[PDB]
C-alpha cells in the first residue's frame, strides 16, 4: 500500500526549496504521466558561497527498522552537458540536532546522483554521533547509463537497518540494476529521514567552481511514490 503519491504537482509536498536562483514549478509540456510534472532548475552564480538545492520534501522518508519501496520518474534536459561533477537528483536526509559530528547536524544518508553519464547511489552506516563520529559511506557507481532528454524511472527497495540485516536494491527503466543483501543501510539511531527529490548541484559548492559551460541546469520529475510493494511505487504501472 502507498503511503505517499505525487503526480507531478506542488500540492502534497511538505516543503519546496528553491535556493539562490533555483526554481521549482509545475509544467504541462514535459510530462511523464497525466498532464503535469515538476521542473527543477539551478543556475551557477560566481561569487556565491552557499548551496544550490531545488527540491521538494516528503518529510516521512524512513525510520530504521522498516522496509520501504520508493519510485520516481526523472528527465534531464535534452541538451544536458554531461560533466564529471555530481548533480544530485534525490536524497534521504535527517536533521539530528546534538549529534555533534561534522559541520552541522543534517546528515544525508542514501543519495542518488548523476556523475558523467552514470547514475550513482550510496548508503551510509555507522554511528555518526558523539563521542564516536565513526561512519562509513558505501558508494555504488555506474548503476546505469543515463540518456538525456528521456524520462527514466527509478525504483528503490530498501530495508533500513544498522545491522548487517538490511538490503539495498535499485531498478532503472524497468530492469534490476543493483541488489545487495545483509548490509547495514542506515546509522544506528531512530531519526526520521526526509525523502527529497530535486536538482541539488552539490559539486558547484563542494568543489568551489563549476566544470563546463552549462550553468543553467534543468531536471523534470513526476510520478513519485512511497509504499510497501514494487507495484505501489513503479512509475511504469498503475
Ligand atoms: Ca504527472
Amino acid at each position: 500500500t502507498r503511503s505517499f503519491y505525487n503526480d507531478g504537482h506542488l500540492n502534497g509536498w511538505d516543503y519546496v526549496r528553491k535556493e539562490n536562483q533555483g526554481t521549482v514549478s509545475e509544467v504541462s509540456n514535459v510530462v511523464f504521466k497525466g498532464t503535469s510534472a515538476l521542473k527543477m532548475t539551478q543556475t551557477y552564480t560566481p561569487g556565491y558561497t552557499g548551496r544550490y538545492h531545488s527540491e521538494v520534501d516528503h518529510n516521512r522518508g524512513y525510520q530504521r527498522g522498516e522496509e520501504q519501496f520508493y519510485g520516481f520518474a526523472f528527465r534531464l534536459s535534452e541538451d544536458w552537458q554531461f560533466q564529471p561533477q555530481s548533480y544530485n537528483i534525490a536524497q534521504f536526509i535527517a536533521n539530528r540536532p546534538g549529534a555533534g559530528c561534522g559541520g552541522d547536524d543534517w546528515m544525508p544518508s542514501t543519495m542518488i546522483w548523476i556523475q558523467n553519464n552514470q547514475l550513482y547511489s550510496r548508503y551510509v552506516n555507522g554511528h555518526y554521533r558523539q563521542p564516536n563520529c565513526g561512519r562509513n559511506i558505501v558508494t555504488r557507481p555506474n548503476l546505469a547509463t543515463v540518456s538525456a532528454g528521456a524520462w527514466h524511472r527509478v525504483v528503490l527497495q530498501i530495508k533500513w537497518a544498522s545491522d548487517n540485516t538490511g538490503y539495498f536494491k535499485i531498478w532503472f527503466d524497468g530492469a534490476k540494476v543493483h541488489e545487495e543483501y545483509n548490509v547495514a543501510t542506515t546509522v544506528d539511531d531512530d531519526s526520521v529521514f526526509q525523502f527529497r527529490v530535486g536538482l541539488y548541484a552539490n559539486s558547484w559548492h563542494d568543489d568551489g567552481h563549476m566544470t563546463g559551460t552549462q550553468g543553467f541546469r534543468q531536471v523534470w520529475y513526476d510520478e513519485v511514490a512511497v509504499g510497501t510493494t514494487f507495484a505501489d511505487v513503479d512509475p511504469d504501472q498503475a
